[PDB]
């Protein structure tokens, strides 16, 4: 009986759901020969969270915890990262997420800076540190989901056993970045539990659409982006309407409202991704004002008109 | 039509005059500050203000590009020139105060500086190249002019920023020695700021500015800092959404547990996007962590609040 909309806003004014960066574009591509399943950004039309997806950007792909030392190998330069809710509370594994809310859900090297601030003060007047550093999500010691990653840094001293705090700035290099493939939230003894299903065009012709941001790099040389199913602000509405999805697909417009003209239209399915009639890896080219409307809701067998 | 507040906790909830979570609810007399934040500054039926933008993850940030050192100028200093924060050219003749998103503070603002390069490296299959290092910003230097277009930004390397478009992701404060979250930077230099939202103050006898506080990383030395904003990105996000008329000039909004249905206080929303609470004092304001703010009624500014 609640009606469902869709926010206003327009690209410019979103945030990626897989990254704490604003949205950039809209892209589509062929992803048959990818497994597309993201654990951030995922949110059914009626509000429902999944996989590790949580509300506050600013806390896509953070960490929360404390350092505790270094890793067993004796490296100087990495250091064992023991990691909370984002809200401080002891994460518990025994829940069926795959790990706590926020953690990265692709594999590469994530680089940012890890803060800290003593437990006690000085005096108050806690001392503070903060150092560049590097969370690799296929080391054998990413293991968020049994509470530890692994952070490199490039000094081997400065780091205290002491509260502490990730803040996400990229990527360290895009070598191996690989948006489309899980890490193991429990290492080399991971069976993913909890997980978002993946999600795939099934008619004929269709493609996802994604909503992609570059995103920075320490070096190296590359472009890299990351696609997210639906902007972050459109999580945070979903969530808070809870509207009910009347059939498995929500037909949506792209429309340009100084004059009503629609630039295309889209397949909304209740899982929380859109589809388009479109073939082939290339941005969508859409006025800056324009935004989706909910005009009705269709079948998995609507057939849009292609882009 | 009808007004809402977003039914999200604390911890649910962006600050917007710096992306990190809201911490705490704090209340405190405010007589011996000005009250004139230019971030997280949205009126309830949905204007934005001051350098109020949407994307909490933009406040504090900068896009743009380096274009050398600075006049003098050392070999640590470097001449950031910004843009809008969707890429477009800003144009100082606006009754704007700075690009959105601009810090509202005076201090040494601390994070990242990205590059990516124009073009690629034929030998690199026409990629561009990369770089990324720690940088402080100063909103107090001479050469902190976002109105007129650029920022100074400290590093220390000295010889690893190339003329190339550029972002910077805040992280926090290089220090806090000098850091007054109520006095805003001179964002044309050495010239008056315009275009600013307005400054608030509590009036009715017995009450004070309510707060959304977080507390924010430093690079070094001692100190936990704290920034104060005055309604959360999200409900800014909300209002500018909804476009709700305002029906009085004041809402009263109750704090609530929603596992009991207690009312924990009440206060007052103002329309020009502020909250008041009649309390006397530097305090802490003790509330279970799932509770919430819920829109009860339209009122007047000589509504008189229960005490807290
Ligand atoms: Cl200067």
């Amino acid at each position: 009986s609640k009606p469902f909309t869709i926010p206003i806003l327009t690209i410019g004014e979103m945030t990626n759901s897989r990254f704490p960066v604003a949205i950039d574009m809209l892209h589509t591509s062929p992803t048959d020969n990818f497994i597309v399943q993201p654990q951030n950004g995922r949110c059914t039309l009626d509000g429902e969270l999944q996989g590790t997806t949580q509300l506050v950007a600013s806390n896509i792909c953070a960490f929360r915890g404390s350092i505790s030392g270094h890793e067993n190998n004796g490296d100087q330069h990495q250091w064992h990262f023991s990691i909370t809710n984002p809200n401080g509370t002891p994460f518990d594994p025994t829940e069926d997420v795959p790990a706590p809310l926020g953690t990265p859900d692709f594999k590469g090297q994530l680089y940012g800076v890890i803060s800290q601030r003593n437990r006690e003060g000085s005096s108050n007047q806690k001392a503070n540190r903060s150092h560049e550093g590097v969370i690799s999500t296929v080391a054998p010691r990413f293991t968020p989901k049994l509470g530890s990653v692994m952070i490199g840094t490039w000094t081997t001293d400065d780091i205290q056993d002491q509260p502490s705090r990730f803040t996400p700035v990229g990527l360290n290099d895009d070598d191996n970045y690989k948006q489309w493939e899980l890490p193991n939230y429990s290492g080399a003894l991971t069976l993913n539990m909890g997980l978002a299903p993946s999600v795939f065009p099934t008619y004929p012709g269709e493609q996802l659409l994604f909503f992609r941001s570059y995103i920075p790099m320490k070096g190296g040389y590359g472009s890299p982006y990351i696609d997210c199913l639906i902007p972050q602000e459109w999580i945070s509405h979903f969530y808070q309407e809870s509207a009910p999805s009347q059939t498995d697909v929500a037909l949506i417009r792209y429309v340009n409202p100084d004059t009503g003209r629609v630039l295309f239209e889209a397949k909304l399915h209740r899982q929380g991704y859109i589809t388009v009639a479109k073939t082939g890896d290339s941005p969508i080219n859409v006025p800056a004002n324009g935004y989706f409307r909910f005009d009705s809701w269709v079948s998995q067998f609507y057939s849009l008109a292609p882009m």
